[PDB]
């Protein structure tokens, strides 16, 4: 019959056998399983995204631009399985390399010296650069997103909420829905910006050397008003020119309606870490998106002298484009999509 972990069948086989179990998550199991042909252990995804217009979206742009995109930083997908008809395809199965951990695990079970939390920084702005150079946006930066082996590598994963940055179209109204997870969200999320701009998944890095500074979150919100009440907590409220560069009065007016906060210095908040460190973390958390520093800023920061290099960071080939986007398409055209862009890996095919 068909193998399957924990009473669920991961149809993989004849290639891919001898399962275990990884994790779960974003509305899929994952698996190690041994690849037959390639002779390695490899990650496999199950993914059911058909039912649900939006798991759709999330499915078919994550594999959209990681078949695009070839960085050492950057997880690749080297085969994916389904049916090959159609009404046949219930499950989508992406695989990937096999990592060994995740940051979040990691910093479940250790504290990070400074040499090993520079290289992490490194290596994630290094992924960032391209992923920036291809004018597309990860948004949903964290530790669990940031897979890791012994040997120290890093690969940034789930492109899932990934998009085309598109600054024009940032404006939006105070209190947005958003998808992205709570603690790395910057505060424009919660005032006026839809997340379609670079300086976004910077906030995020920020967020993540900080975490790695001291095994804590440095803003654990509950609710999504409450994430803003942190974010100021550590920031102080914001300045007079940063209070006037938002737009909408409503969210203005939210801010002007918050207690005073003094700003808490970051050397106060991390006395053991290194100053380098704690200046290149204070021009990524900055309020103003327009006056946070950009990927290549950071990586040419003196923290990370030791390892910047472009000649070692490569770019992507040119902007990232989507032919058309899938925000509108009803899930059955996305499942359609989803077909047709999974189809080179059909057995067969010319
Ligand atoms: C409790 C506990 C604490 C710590 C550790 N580990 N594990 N690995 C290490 C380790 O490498 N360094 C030194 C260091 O800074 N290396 C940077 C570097 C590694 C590869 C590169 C590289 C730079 O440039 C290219 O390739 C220090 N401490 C470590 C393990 C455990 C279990
Ligand atoms: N390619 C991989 N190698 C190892 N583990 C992986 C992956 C992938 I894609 C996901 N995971 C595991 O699923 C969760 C994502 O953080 C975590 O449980 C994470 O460990």
């Amino acid at each position: 019959g068909p193998e399957m972990v924990r009473g669920q069948v991961f149809d993989v086989g004849p290639r891919y056998t001898n399962l275990s179990y990884i994790g779960e998550g974003a509305y899929g199991m994952v698996c190690s399983a041994y690849d037959n042909v390639n002779k390695v252990r490899v990650a496999i995804k199950k993914i059911s995204p058909f039912e649900h217009q939006t798991y759709c979206q999330r499915t078919l742009r994550e594999i959209k631009i990681l078949l695009r995109f070839r960085h050492e930083n950057i997880i690749g997908i080297n085969d994916i399985i389904r049916a090959p008809t159609i009404e046949q395809m219930k499950d989508v199965y992406i695989v990937q390399d096999l990592m060994e951990t995740d940051l979040y695990k990691l910093l479940k079970t250790q504290h990070l010296s400074n040499d090993h939390i520079c290289y992490f920084l490194y290596q994630i702005l290094r992924g960032l650069k391209y992923i920036h150079s291809a004018n597309v946006l990860h948004r949903d930066l964290k530790p669990s997103n940031l897979l890791l082996n012994t040997t120290c590598d890093l690969k940034i994963c789930d492109f899932g909420l990934a998009r085309v940055a598109d600054p024009d179209h940032d404006h939006t109204g105070f209190l947005t829905e958003y998808v992205a997870t709570r603690w790395y969200r910057a505060p424009e999320i919660m005032l006026n910006s839809k997340g379609y701009t670079k300086s976004i998944d910077i906030w995020s890095v920020g967020c993540i050397l900080a975490e790695m500074l001291s095994n804590r979150p440095i803003f654990p919100g509950k609710h999504y008003l409450d994430q803003l009440n942190h974010i100021l907590g550590i920031l102080g409220s914001p300045s007079q020119e940063d209070l006037n560069c938002i737009i909408n009065l409503k969210a203005r007016n939210y801010l002007l309606s918050l207690p005073h906060k003094n700003k808490v210095p970051w050397n106060r908040l991390f006395p053991n870490a290194d100053s380098k460190a704690l200046d290149l973390l204070d021009k990524m958390l900055t309020f103003n998106p327009h006056k946070r520093i950009e990927v290549e800023q950071a990586l040419a920061h003196p923290y990370l002298e030791q390892y910047y290099d472009p000649s070692d960071e490569p770019i992507a080939e040119a902007p990232f484009k989507f032919d058309m986007e899938l925000d509108d398409l009803p899930k059955e055209k996305l499942k359609e999509l989803i077909f047709e862009e999974t189809a080179r890996f059909q057995p067969g095919y010319r």
